[PDB]
């Protein structure tokens, strides 16, 4: 029943092999196993990997399901969106090397004879997924809640989660309403402290054309309107593409859809890498720079939403994007990132000409290596418990108090003292007794059911504590008053985890 770290991929490669659906999974993972195999017994070196327990673990892809009508494998090969497989690839690898038991599915009837087998004790799903996991096991779907890791690229703020306070604010998402513990969604990039995050690992191949530059954006569609930009561009540098046609000039050098071999081996003698604007928070950014390239990151000011945004509305979340890739912007930032308004021609001059000027060294945020990735997703599966059976994770001792402004979210009090929100910290945060703690003192008080609260007035020492606990919320700012707000330390270059919570 205890847990082996696996070396060898041939099981995993048959697991791969029973649907076509898996195929372009199957190609990432079979480029990647020698850094894959290589994290695994360098983190089993550092760490005692020893003492798990095998779990059993249903992986339901939603998104490769017919009736999810996503058709995501389908286009694949063809420009197709490749970010989701990016992680489930990295996820069902992570899994298998650190030695538990994948049971995976892409069907109704496997989901059926999976949980019908029972002994699951881990379940990674996907929203549209979840839904399907509902259909199919009926009223007994909510045992099973407790269990469930939903990969949610964008992330979902507590507001949509809490189904009835949804409908009290009229949010329509066809996304939202599920009334898990936030934390139980599987982001992206850690761009929502309500939510864990997942992440990838950044594919590189590693042991110059200071000209090239490559544009990011493998369809026609998404070059709309960017003449100008590109001109400028090509002022200093060929503008080459992998797109499968008239919004692409003349000059531009169109590779077509490259497989990843030669894409990574293009990324490899490419200066340059040009966001268009869409698409946000993918993978491709992070490949450029792992290889070496510079990123042309285009700035949102104002900053992107479902307030302006066609794309979001309907998302489960108000976050606003302050750039085409946010994390990029913040967690990387200069001399690999360059964040320009493509309005503002001086800036993208400038920003070219610099970046022509650098010299800079292939990087990658320990997060996203295969080694990062590996720990992350242990430390979940060890220590993330919403069933609970386990002691509590993050520990108590990781709890930092800090009083967020007027017009500040917890998200980003926490972020300015290079925190992070900790939203399982909240409920030691909800009582008169608790605040004296914390330095506030409750000259009075009432109850609220508002993801703003607990909030404190300084100017009348008035406290609102959480209602409904549901509704803890690191998101959202109080127009008026200061939030109390959880925060945590982070082991550097990893945000998913506490100092103490390996
Ligand atoms: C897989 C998944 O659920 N990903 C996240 C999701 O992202 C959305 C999802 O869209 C799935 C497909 O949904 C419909 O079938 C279409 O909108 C597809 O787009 C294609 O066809 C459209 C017309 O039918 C066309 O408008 C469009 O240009 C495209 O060619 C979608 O593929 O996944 C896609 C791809 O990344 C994404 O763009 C969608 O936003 O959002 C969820 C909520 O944020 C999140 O939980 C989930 O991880
Ligand atoms: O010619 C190409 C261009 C991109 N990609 C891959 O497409 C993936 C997704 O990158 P992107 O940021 O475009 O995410 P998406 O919008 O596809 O989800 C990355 O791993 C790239 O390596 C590819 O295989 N061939």
């Amino acid at each position: 029943s205890l847990a082996e770290i696996r070396t060898d991929f041939n099981i995993l490669y048959s697991m791969m092999k029973k649907h076509e659906e898996f195929r372009w999974m199957r190609l990432r993972i079979r480029r990647m196993a020698d850094a894959w195999i290589q994290a695994i017994k360098s983190l089993a070196e550092k760490q005692n990997l020893e003492k798990r327990k095998r779990k059993k673990v249903l992986v339901h892809l939603g998104l490769l399901t017919k009736e999810s009508g996503f058709k995501i494998a389908e286009t694949a090969f063809s420009g197709g969106p490749l970010g989701e497989l990016v992680q489930w690839s990295d996820l069902i690898t992570s899994l298998y090397l650190l030695g538990h038991d994948i049971r995976i599915s892409a069907s109704l009837a496997e989901l059926k004879e999976i949980m019908g087998g029972g002994g699951v004790e881990l379940i990674y799903i996907d929203i549209v997924g979840l839904a399907q996991f509902k259909k199919t096991l009926g009223p007994s779907w909510v045992h099973y809640q407790c269990m469930l890791r939903v990969l949610d690229s964008f992330g979902t703020e507590p507001e949509f989660n809490h189904a009835n306070y949804a409908q009290s604010k009229g949010h329509k998402t066809p996304w939202g309403k599920w009334n898990l513990n936030p934390q139980q969604f599987y982001t992206m990039f850690p761009h929502t402290p309500d939510n864990s995050f997942l992440g990838f690992v950044v594919e590189q191949h590693l042991n110059k054309r200071q000209n090239q530059s490559l544009v990011y954006g493998k369809v026609d569609s998404f070059w709309k309107n960017k003449k100008i930009y590109l001109d400028i561009i090509h002022t200093y540098m060929e503008v080459h593409a992998t797109v499968y046609t008239k919004n692409i000039p003349s000059y531009v050098k169109n590779h077509g859809i490259l497989s990843g071999r030669d894409l990574q081996f293009l990324l490899r003698e490419t200066k340059l890498f040009v966001g268009l604007g869409f698409p946000y928070e993918g993978p491709a950014p992070l490949e450029a720079i792992a290889n070496g390239c510079a990123f042309l990151n285009p700035k949102f000011n104002p900053p992107k939403s479902s307030k302006n945004t066609d794309f979001f509305i309907g998302k489960p979340t108000l976050r606003e994007l302050t750039s085409q890739h946010p994390y990029a912007e913040v967690f990387i930032g200069r001399p690999h990132v360059w964040t320009v308004d493509l309005n503002n021609q001086e800036e993208v001059e400038d920003a070219v000409k610099a970046i022509l000027n650098q010299k800079i060294e292939p990087y990658m945020p320990y997060e996203f290596t295969c080694e990062g990735m590996l720990q992350r997703i242990n430390a979940f599966i060890e220590k993330q418990d919403f069933c609970h059976g386990q002691v509590m994770w993050p520990p108590l001792s990781a709890l930092q108090v800090k009083l967020a402004e007027p017009g500040q979210s917890c998200k980003q009090v926490c972020q300015e003292s290079q925190l992070i929100c900790e939203p399982s910290f909240f409920q030691h945060l909800n009582k008169d007794k608790d605040m004296l703690k914390y330095k506030v003192t409750c000259q009075s008080s009432e109850l609220a059911k508002d993801i703003l609260v607990p909030s404190f007035d300084p100017k009348n020492k008035h406290c609102v504590f959480q209602g409904d606990l549901l509704l803890f919320s690191c998101a959202g700012a109080h127009p008026r008053h200061q939030r109390v707000c959880p925060c945590r330390d982070f082991i550097k270059g990893q945000v998913a985890l506490c100092k103490d919570c390996l």
